[PDB]
Formats: C-alpha cells, sequence, structure tokens
C-alpha cells in the first residue's frame, strides 16, 4: 500500500518539496478532464516531477511521470497536480491520501478538481459543466471508503461529517463567474456518484443510478474529496459531461473514451478560463 | 488476519476462557451506544481483559482496552463484550467473527446488540429506539461480506439464509416490555442499512438509502449478526437514533434507559 | 499466491494445454446450475484436470477442462468455477477466461443459479441475461481493478451489448420452436457478492433497482470476456423465488436450489446443444 499517510511521512514529503520551491500554495488544483490547458498556463511555473520527490506516489501516462506545478494563476499562489491516482488502477488508500495531506501541510486552503463523467440527468448535454453539490460514494458505503483503517488523528477525526463538503460559497461564486462571462447556460449543479470502475456503466446500472437521485457518474474524485474534507480543505469540484449515459440495452450507442477525451480537449479552453476567473475572485486574499 | 476463525482456534480460545470463569453464559451482549451501566449492574461479575485471552482479538490502545464481563443479569447467566471491532478500523473478517463464534462455544443462545445510527425514516426523532427487524448489508452485497472465504462447516452452512434474522418473538417481547414500563412511545421497528464508513452519510446518500427502504443507517452490527445467524444464535438488535439525517444539501442521555430496557427484557426471556 | 492474468502467464498456460490437446475451441462453456450433465454430451473428448495444468487455478474431485465436439462445433467446457465468495482473487477468476481467448474461443456460454425477484417468474424458469448490475464493481471490487492488461483489452471497457443480442434472439427462437418458450424470459441480473442469501429488505431494494434475478456469480467472468472481445450468452435458472416479506415463513434453502437445478439439467443441456447447432458457421 506504499507509505502510510501519517504525519511523519507526509511532513517528510512536504519538506522535500519546500526545498525545491519557495511558492507557498494557497490553492491546490487536481487536473482532470478539461484542465490540461490550465496546468500549462500557470505563471512563473516550477515543475517538480513525482520521480524527484522521495516517498511521493508514482504514476505515469504511458511512461511519462506526473508532475507537481507551483506558480500563480490570476495572481494567486497555486500547486497543480498533473497526474492522479485513480482507485481502478489499484492504488492504495494511503497512495491517494498522501498528496492531499501534503497539500494541507504546504498551506493549501482550497482544492479545485475536475473530472470526466457520464450524464445521467436527461437534461444534460455533452460538454456541460456540472458543479458537484453532493455525492454518493458507492465504494464508501461498501467497505472501500478511503478512510478505512487506523485514523490519522493528526489530519482529522475518526467519523468526519460531509455536510457542506462542496462548499456552498465556492459553488455560488463559480456560478456567478460563469453567468457574468456569458456561459451560465453551460453550468449546472448536481449529485455525482462514484462507480469504482474501470468499466463504463451498463444501461441497467445507469437507470438505477438515475433513480437513486444521481445527475452524473464517474470513477474518480470522491476519495480525494473525502481526504480534503477530513483535513479541513474547502472543496470545489466540477464534472465535465463527456458522455450521455445510455439507459436502454436496445441501443447501439456506447461510451468509447476517445470521444470522452475529445470532449475534454474541446472544452479545455473554456474550463481554463472559468477556473482562472474563479481564482481571481476567491476570498481570504 | 490474526487467526482464522475456524473450529480449532475458536475451541482453544473458548477453553482458555472456561478456565478463567465457571459462568456458562446463555446470553451474549454487545453494547455500542447506551453502554453506561448493564456491565455495572451485573451481579457476581468477573472481568476478563482481552489481553488475558490468547488468540482473542485486541483493541487498539485508546487508553482503555476491551473486557469480557461474565455474571448474572435479572436471573440469567450473561457475557458482555466491552470493546468492539468495527470494519472501518481495518479489522479482518476473522477478527470480527471470532468473538461471536467463541460466544457460541461458551453456550450463548441469544445475542443482544445495541448501536448508534442515523435516522432516515422521517417520523424518527433524536433519542428514539429502533428495533432491527431486517437489514441491508451494503458491504455484503458488494463482495465484502464477513463470510467471504472458505466456509467453516463446524459453525454453519456455505449459503446461510437470513430469514427471521431478527427473531420476531424477541422483538415482540422487547415491544411488550417497553410499553409495560412507560417508554413504548420511543420504540420503533425498522430496516438498518450498513454504511461501511467511517464517514457520516451525505444528504444524497441518506436520500438514496431512505428510498431503498431503510429506516436507520450505521457502520456496524450486521457482520456480527451474520456470524451469529450462521452458527444458530438468535439475535435481538436495537439502534439508538443519535443523528437525524439531513436529506438535501440546501438545508449518555438514553444510556440509563437502554440498559434498563435490556435488563427487563432478559428478565422475561424464556429459559430452558 | 495466484499468478497475474497477464499475456505472459496466460500464454504459458495455453501453450501447456495446446500440447495436451489438438482441439481448437471456438465456444467456451462455463457449467453452472442446470449444466451438470453437459460434459457427458461432449464427443471425441479429452478431460484435463486443473491439477495437471501448471499455474491454472485449483477448485473442487478436481475441476476439469473438457475439450471436444458439441453439435458439430469445437468446444471447451469448464467443470469447476471460481466464485468470489470462496475468497478467490480477480486474477484467479480472470486467467481461465483469458486462456479461452488464446485457445480461440469466440463465444462464451454460461449458466448460473439465481433468486427470482421479478414477481412474474416461476421456479425453474430460464432468465436470459440481457443486462446486469455489478454491485461489487460499482463499489470498487470490479474484477478489472489493477493495471490494465493491454494485450487483452482497453482500460475503460464499454458494456453496451454485453449480452450479445443476436445470441439472445437465437436462444429465444430455439426454445420457442422446441416447445419450452413459455419457460424463457429475459432480464437484468444483479450480483450479490454472497455467500448469504438476500434478506427480505435486500430483495425488495433489488427489485426496485430494476433487477429481475439476483445471484452470486457470473458478472466477473462476463466483464473479462467482454474486455477481451468474447461474445457472451448467459442464463440464470430461477432456483429460488425471492422472499420480500420479513413476516413470511418461506426462505431460500440450498438443497432445494440444487434440486431445482438438477431437475432442469436435461432441458438446459438440450437447449444449449440446440443453440450451438444453429450458430452461424464460417
Amino acid at each position: 500500500e506504499s507509505v502510510t499517510a501519517n504525519i511523519e511521512n507526509v511532513k517528510k514529503v512536504a519538506h522535500h518539496i519546500q526545498k525545491l520551491t519557495s511558492i507557498v500554495p494557497e490553492i491546490g488544483i487536481i487536473c482532470g478532464s478539461g484542465l490540461g490547458k490550465l496546468a500549462d498556463g500557470v505563471k512563473d511555473k516550477i515543475t517538480i516531477p513525482y520521480t524527484k520527490i522521495p516517498n511521493f506516489p508514482q504514476t505515469s501516462v504511458v511512461g511519462h511521470s506526473g508532475n507537481l506545478i507551483f506558480g500563480t494563476l490570476s495572481g494567486r499562489k497555486v500547486v497543480v497536480m498533473q497526474g492522479r491516482f485513480h482507485m481502478y488502477e489499484g492504488y492504495s488508500n494511503d497512495t491517494v491520501a498522501l498528496p492531499i495531506r501534503v497539500m494541507k501541510l504546504l498551506g493549501v486552503k482550497i482544492l479545485m478538481v475536475s473530472n470526466a463523467a457520464g450524464g445521467l440527468n436527461r437534461s444534460l448535454k455533452l460538454g456541460d459543466f456540472v458543479i458537484l453539490k453532493d455525492h454518493i460514494y458507492l465504494p464508501g458505503l461498501g467497505l472501500n471508503n478511503i478512510l478505512v483503517g487506523p485514523n490519522q488523528e493528526a489530519f482529522g477525526t475518526r467519523f468526519p461529517a460531509l455536510s457542506n463538503a462542496y462548499d456552498r460559497d465556492l459553488r455560488k461564486l463559480a456560478v456567478q463567474v460563469a453567468e457574468e462571462n456569458g456561459f451560465g447556460n453551460l453550468v449546472h449543479q448536481g449529485v455525482y456518484v462514484m462507480n469504482g470502475g474501470p468499466c463504463y456503466e451498463t444501461p441497467a446500472e445507469c437507470t438505477m443510478l438515475l433513480n437513486m437521485g444521481c445527475d452524473v457518474v464517474g470513477m474518480s474524485t470522491i476519495p480525494e474529496v473525502v481526504i480534503a474534507r477530513h483535513c479541513g480543505i474547502q472543496v470545489f469540484a466540477v464534472s465535465l459531461v463527456t458522455n450521455i449515459s445510455v439507459l436502454d440495452v436496445e441501443s447501439d450507442l456506447k461510451p468509447n473514451h476517445e470521444e470522452v477525451l475529445a470532449t475534454g480537449a474541446q472544452r479545455a479552453e473554456l474550463m481554463q478560463s472559468w477556473f482562472e476567473k474563479i481564482i481571481e475572485k476567491l476570498p481570504k486574499d
């Protein structure tokens, strides 16, 4: 399961990073679908490959290590995670949790995250942005919650509440920014349900999930959100609707992931702009 | 993970405990929520710490380790489990199963369990008692059932049915005792769904669970109930509603009454 | 302890089997409920116990891989399955299906025992799977969790026509012309990891999820088959009628479940034989 995400190990990693950069991040960004360009446009960037950080978890896109990117975005100090640890890859709870807990010790106060999701809600269109206002953590309700195991008291409490998990003030700001900039029609809010994956959802599964009250379904994000809330980081999360879920078996349409990647690539410019304009107006500073 | 909960290992733990006490328990009790007294009220008590028993699972520090308390309660021999093993802590199936199977070998015929739960059913109020009449074992449906692995045939069958899992006669008696003693207005019956935890449930999760047909939600109890039924122990289980679930994102006290209820139920239990 | 179901290891197993038999199978059959007597019908056959195939998983007498001819077609039959409720790993379940693929299997046919949730179902009915709900898979116990084995398939497999519509059609037509079309339905199968039978509250929930039958197997093998491009036909025998009411004295009994399966075994075998008979030949 790699190194335990305890205070000792997390501090060690944080200190290693702090020798490599003088940027003290206020906002952490986990790049998902549509955020590829935002990562590139970080100003005065310093790129730290995961390979160069002892005990930091290792992931690659066909050979190329992920990176931590420090710098600024709209005048605000950020750290960007370029490369994530999805549970369908077989990563441990400790692997997924360590980077978020490292962000806490580095100074991160807000986490912004995107992902690719299937649209269950029948009003959604391809390319829509669905701000998460709540979630259903199917793995968590089973016995695959990321927090299962000894609680690391240094970071949070044994039984965390998830009441305002998707900060209502950050959601209101994100909607306002979209509306002010002429793409409010693309922005929805909804409930995201996690399918552990990596299979796309069958029509019967989608029909069930829609009837549970779910608006979008995806295979990521909730584990990161749980760790973030556990250690008191405010969360803003957006699903890009990269496929419209098929609810009937009598239908030749299907999710193919390349069209999922195409939707991400085509909405990247707008999602970058949105996130930059949100960051510009975030409170505290 | 510690030691396999097979008939040989369970036999050895049971034999060791039988040297430390002459009490042959007829009723096993696991108090979760309202565990104030009961263990206080047992006459002629014998407190056996978990560390005193070899191969018996041990709690993780906390400044207060587990005990197995033997004695009598309202004229019946009992064994109380103080110190539980919950799956959200990372305990293995064998760790949770072994204690219940030890109870079986010691002579336990009835298991009484209390726990703390979130109220999903909209007519519940904080402090209410909800007798479990059925459950939904979400971890079990999802391939984290406590019985996964080789079946221990000496305890039970490969594919146990869970018909009358929460004995209907015990529930009827429990309801009779509550109404007889003036706190019948607190008592409900319902379906308990297990959230593996340890996070509390989001509004959207609570809404989904309510619409699945669940009345309360908690992070324990079902694994123990499944092991109990597998080896033929009758089960009585009750949730104390300690949090009322919020359904949309837009939006100690009963300790003495619960221990008293359990004491009065045991008084009225049939005896062979 | 189990060997990874990667192309290197699967090749080694398939190459060992290919020295023990000349039969190149194009249909793979996994014997579940109602298919106990299927191995008997296989002609020009060779029985290979799992015990004499290195790194092939071991299940219990040992399980066998039977090669031969059924209704004129080359088949491999798995007598002995690896149920997840027994504690078997994903690799253990996946390897046999991937071996089938390297051996040449194009169609996988499978039966299982299931509880009938749909209130119109009768005991002994056949429910062809047209779709499924993989509760373990949704909850992070999907058989494909781990590094994707690219030799076999893609990272994010779609499950759109998982239960091949042409095979389902043919199966329904074969039943109808042989006079048992009234026993045949099509439905959604939900997986309960098991090994407990379902409580009344669980059954009620599953029925309201849109499920017709519930069982403890099959989906993991189906996912692996679809991942490597094998077409799938699957049928649940309704071996118990699910009890939705806690006050009812009715309950699932495993001896009655096995008895129901055995009673239908001749008919289920004949059905499978006649499906294979009518499959398009190239």
